[PDB]
């Protein structure tokens, strides 16, 4: 199984600061985060349960499992997180 996909959310917070959900500032009153499907914070190169090899794929586990952005939403209720875009990376697949 290969996990290589990942969403860029840039957002806003109705309250608290980007910090507080793992996310960096994006200008002022503007937040951004790359997250797994799991909706949280990357914590690493790659979206698997576990360790992927260098090309992303062979993950331990398969890949974290969720709603994407929208689950990022809702684990975060409690600062109201306005989403102004979303990117999900790569684009595409090879071949
Ligand atoms: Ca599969
Ligand atoms: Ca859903």
């Amino acid at each position: 199984e290969c996990c290589t996909s990942r969403e860029l959310v840039e957002f806003k917070m109705d309250r608290g600061d980007c910090e507080a959900v793992r996310a960096i500032e994006n200008y002022p009153n503007g937040c951004e985060v790359t997250i797994c499907a799991d909706g949280v914070a990357q914590l690493g190169a790659y979206c698997g349960q576990g360790p992927c090899n260098i090309f992303g794929c062979n993950c331990d586990g398969g890949c974290l499992s969720g709603d994407w952005s929208q689950e990022f939403v809702r684990r975060n209720q409690q600062y109201g997180i306005q989403i102004i875009k979303v990117t999900r990376l790569p684009f595409w697949r090879p071949l």
